[PDB]
């Protein structure tokens, strides 16, 4: 019993991080076999983050530009190139502690865990979730760059997300390990705003039954909903629509707690209309949004 | 920018993970140098935890009783002792992921990382506290006992706690890794109630302060108060006294923020009696308590 927002254990991914240092910046960067992964504006200066070519910028750059050290020892660079935004620096070595990986892109909605790094040296580990509106709410400080994000399934990193920059506003956009940009943000120091961060909808419902399941169950009412109903709600409130994929999801915390998954929906969407009153729900007085049904159920059964 | 509720990295203690089984209880086990130690309910059958006479039940087993498995291979166990709650089974071979570490006892208020196993294996990692009532309130099930709460300094590991059980109101106890329990509680399947769980007061100011330098400032108010006359309000709300030595803790925060404590208290006696409105704070819509301000300020500075 009990239900806390946790990341997964970032062992295997500690013995990855490095620090990379072009010229006078320094970031983190990601060592997987013989390849270091860092955020492609460790070759900036901030005199040209303002609008950066970063092929031009590179062409200045050598293998013995980059300096990437692992704990106290250095790493010997014979390569490197760009791909999209980030560097994928070649090492005369291939990390000893590198787990089974994976390089994921995932979905709105999803959830993951970061390990904040700077200097190469880990510092703490989080949750959170990819926004729908592509931006993450991390917590990161100057020179948290290349911090990663990741799931793990048994033994083997699915890496999602390497942070590259906090918008004006606070909040985090970055790319997958493939050097994309998650949402429509690029690396560079402009205007760029977030676009509506609307709540995850089947990630709420997903934690109302973690609710049921770890005993608070004040919310539960007589009352049931259609989808079509459900979503004229999720609109006026900023939710995002319910499917028939995501109700399809939900179906084995449905059938654990015997809560069909259109009753649930009429439970939120009297939360929605009537708000909590003062009370809370798994210890919090909002909508908790960064659990998905597969956390849920892994928290509630204990995978390991 | 942002604040979340942080974990310390988890890799240090996940290398002293095994699993403990004697008779047909397994739990968790944690492996420092040539020791083991696990909770001593390992050695009861369900039929006796309702009032088990440890020392009785201890003269029946062996140390080839306790079979200690770390990853997938065989600890030979040479010794066993039971010191207070806990055993502590001396093996043959040193853990060779032994960290630099401590063990350190903790005060209710004080802040914890732990990383919930199963089978000796870490299923993930979350932050708590340890409450005014002396129970955290985590995220455990059966088979997590033995798991255990740390703090890390650089490269020491402090170990304060290790899980034992879950009271029928679904909060958790445990001991120290001397194995006494914090507060009253025992380790048998018996009638424990909790006492009030108490709002742990400088950590929300902590909070408040962490709040302001992330940018979330409307609660800050004109007014300011008094040690005695915010205690007034803190003894009406169920919220632990503030003391100077809350206050001298809290300098740091007040010197980065130039909000001076009692004008801090002030705000915080504010949202006491008027509630937040539908208002948030660094994403709650509540008031959090498990930040202290040591948490604060290494998360808003970024200690590795
Ligand atoms: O934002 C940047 C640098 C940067 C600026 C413009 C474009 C790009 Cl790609 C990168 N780095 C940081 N990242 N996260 C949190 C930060 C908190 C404070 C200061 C710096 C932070
Ligand atoms: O409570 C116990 C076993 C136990 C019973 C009485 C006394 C003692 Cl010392 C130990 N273990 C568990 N611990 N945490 C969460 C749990 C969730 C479900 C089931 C079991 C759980």
């Amino acid at each position: 019993s009990g239900f806390r927002k946790m990341a997964f254990p970032s062992g295997k991914v500690e013995g990855c991080m490095v620090q990379v240092t072009c010229g006078t910046t320094t970031l983190n960067g990601l060592w997987l076999d013989d390849v270091v992964y860092c955020p492609r504006h460790v070759i900036c200066t901030s005199e040209d983050m303002l609008n950066p070519n970063y092929e031009d910028l590179l062409i200045r750059k050598s293998n013995h530009n980059f300096l990437v050290q692992a704990g106290n020892v250095q790493l010997r660079v014979i390569g490197h190139s760009m791909q999209n935004c980030v560097l994928k620096l070649k090492v005369d070595t291939a990390n000893p502690k590198t787990p089974k990986y994976k390089f994921v892109r995932i979905q709105p909605g999803q959830t993951f865990s970061v390990l904040a790094c700077y200097n190469g040296s880990p510092s703490g580990v989080y949750q959170c979730a990819m926004r729908p509106n592509f931006t993450i709410k991390g917590s990161f400080l100057n020179g948290s760059c290349g911090s990663v994000g990741f799931n793990i399934d048994y033994d083997c990193v699915s890496f999602c997300y390497m942070h590259h920059m906090e918008l004006p506003t606070g909040v985090h956009a970055g790319t997958d390990l493939e050097g994309n940009f998650y949402g429509p943000f690029v690396d560079r120091q402009t205007a760029q705003a977030a676009g509506t961060d609307t709540t995850i909808t089947v990630n709420v419902l997903a934690w109302l039954y973690a609710a049921v399941i770890n005993g608070d169950r004040w919310f539960l009412n007589r009352f049931t909903t259609t989808l079509n109903d459900f979503n004229l709600v999720a609109m006026k409130y900023n939710y995002e629509p319910l499917t028939q994929d995501h109700v399809d999801i939900l179906g084995p915390l449905s059938a654990q707690t015997g809560i069909a998954v259109l009753d649930m929906c009429a439970s939120l969407k009297e939360l929605l209309q009537n708000g909590m009153n003062g009370r809370t729900i798994l210890g919090s007085a909002l909508l908790e949004d960064e659990f998905t049904p597969f956390d849920v159920v892994r928290q509630c059964s204990g995978v390991t």
